[PDB]
């Protein structure tokens, strides 16, 4: 093909910065070498950054927009996952990426919004609040919307890796079980 390549920014979290993968594994590269098949030859700028809340992506993007060489001609748009983690407010997470897609939209740079959802540990309230923020942005900053982005590994365990474990608060009941001997064993009478 002629031309040089197309450029697209990647911003988001551990999804994009391929946390847990070897080189040349994350989403954004992978997608990259997807793009091929469409009859697209792009450069995707990797700005995911592991933990990153939506916070902490309104506080780098002007940066990372002003310190790219070529002008992004899209934007993947990928938090909020981390401020789920957090459990904060899900109104301060719209807020905050309302900053980030006010700052793309103006540089007229196109929006794709990746859509996240709540697993239902913080319970329906939270969950439904939390999901609801993303078609609202995409409508209010006429974004493209991935409603869901996990959606294809959802029902496939085994296309995630195991890296934390953190009990259920039955899951610690049976820790305690097991280990409560040993505990007070080494406590002196």
């Amino acid at each position: 093909s002629m031309g040089e390549s197309r450029v697209i920014l990647a911003f988001g979290d551990s999804l994009f910065a391929g946390y847990g993968l070897d080189k040349g594994e994350s989403y954004p590269a992978k997608l990259e070498t997807a793009l091929r098949s469409h009859g697209i030859n792009a450069r995707i700028i990797n700005a995911g950054v592991s933990g990153d809340t939506t916070a902490a992506g309104l506080q780098r993007i002007k940066f990372v927009l002003d310190s790219q060489p070529d002008k992004p001609e899209l934007a993947i748009v990928e938090l909020g996952g981390n401020d789920l983690l957090r459990g904060l407010s899900p109104a301060e997470a719209r807020q905050n990426l309302s900053g980030i897609l006010e700052e793309l939209q103006r540089r007229k740079i196109p929006i794709l919004l990746m859509g996240m959802r709540a697993p239902p540990n913080l319970g329906a309230k939270y969950q439904r609040e939390f999901d609801g923020i993303y078609p609202y942005l995409a409508e209010k900053y006429d974004a493209k919307l991935v409603p869901f982005f996990l959606e294809a590994v959802a029902d496939r365990p085994d296309l995630i890796q195991k890296d934390h474990v953190h009990p259920t608060a039955r899951g610690v009941e049976e820790l305690v079980s097991a280990t409560s001997n040993a505990v007070a064993k080494a406590l002196p009478a």
